[PDB]
């Protein structure tokens, strides 16, 4: 009952409102990572956050105990998140950070890394779950479609101590996972998601489901990444 393989594809698009897609991701499965970050600020501001964070992340080397890799990417998320505070200070400008959601693997154990709206969920069973909890204004009120659904309430770049949370995965052969950019889960609810995740082949997947929000008015970056384990 162990985990053989993951297999992963990441789809993104501008979408139908904006013109610039501050969206990044970075498809690693060679290093067992997966990222979805949603940059805010406009060009040469978000984008450049969420491009710092893959390519940040990216570099960081595969050491084979989960544990470590996770504490590594930690630090990684830290020094991104004091150059951007050092960057947008010295520019002057009200907005440049990003959101940040992760999954690493090692065999059959999993890590979860995310600060801010995009999410992961797991398909396990034909059942989606989902495993980040978004750091947002609504979610605060909903812990106690709003107007309030704009403000980020932790993200790379805003405060000066960048808080992650983290939560850890049992892999099971068959779990399939989505990261995305609120831009998907804006644009189609967590029924539809499943229905689109219950397919074996992830590159059809993830373009199937910018397709589906492209054809709902996409008014946001629409990214999604699928892996699925074997
Ligand atoms: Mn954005
Ligand atoms: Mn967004």
């Amino acid at each position: 009952n162990s985990v053989s393989y993951y297999r992963s594809a990441s789809y993104s698009h501008v979408g139908m409102v904006r013109k610039v897609n501050e969206d990044a991701s970075l498809d690693a499965p060679e290093a067992g990572l997966w990222v979805v970050a949603d940059g805010m600020g406009g060009h040469a501001a978000g984008d450049f956050v969420s491009s710092l964070i893959v390519d940040t992340l990216r570099r960081i080397p595969a050491a084979s105990s989960l544990p470590a890799y996770v504490g590594a990417l930690r630090t990684g998320l830290a020094q991104v998140n004091e150059r951007v505070r050092q960057e947008a200070g010295l520019r002057g400008v009200s907005v440049m950070g990003s959101t940040l959601v992760l999954l690493a693997a090692r065999g059959n154990q999993a890590s979860c890394l995310w600060a801010g709206d995009s999410r992961l969920y797991r398909l396990r069973g034909g059942v989606l779950e989902a495993i980040s909890r978004d750091h947002s204004y609504v979610q605060e009120l909903l812990d106690n479609h709003h107007p309030r659904a704009n403000v980020v309430t932790r993200a790379v770049g805003v405060h000066e101590q960048l808080e992650l949370s983290e939560a850890a995965l049992h892999v099971l052969p068959g779990d399939s996972f989505l990261l995305c950019s609120d831009g998907l889960n804006k644009t189609a609810d967590d029924s539809e998601l499943r229905d689109v995740l219950s397919h074996s082949d992830p590159y059809a997947v993830v373009r199937s489901l910018v397709h589906l929000g492209l054809t709902r008015g996409a008014p946001d970056n629409i990214t999604a990444l699928v892996v699925r384990a074997f």
